[PDB]
DNA sequence: TTGTGTTTTACGAGGTCC
DNA sequence: GGACCTCGTAAAACACAA
């Protein structure tokens, strides 16, 4: 389930780079995140859903 | 070097919008 | 009729006090 795989540094880095753009990925932008960091569509929407989560966590506070 | 507590992937039950 | 959302959740992997 399906399981777990940790993402590299440099996918990371494409990640954090392209959410700091703005917090919800456009169609355009998951292709070429898709390629440049060879996960799949659906994980980087994944993604995307948890890094806000965690932004939102950011209220201690 | 270990616990054990927090962070990080990945999903299914609910939802909006179209 | 799916594409996507905030959310509670599990569980591997992390990051520290010891």
């Amino acid at each position: 389930r399906k399981k777990r795989i940790p993402y590299s540094k440099g996918q990371l880095r494409e990640l954090e780079r392209e959410y700091a753009a703005n917090k919800f990925i456009t169609k355009d932008k998951r292709r070429k995140i898709s390629a440049a960091t060879s996960l799949s569509e659906r994980q980087i929407t994944i993604w995307f859903q948890n890094r806000r989560v965690k932004e939102k966590k950011v209220l201690a506070k």
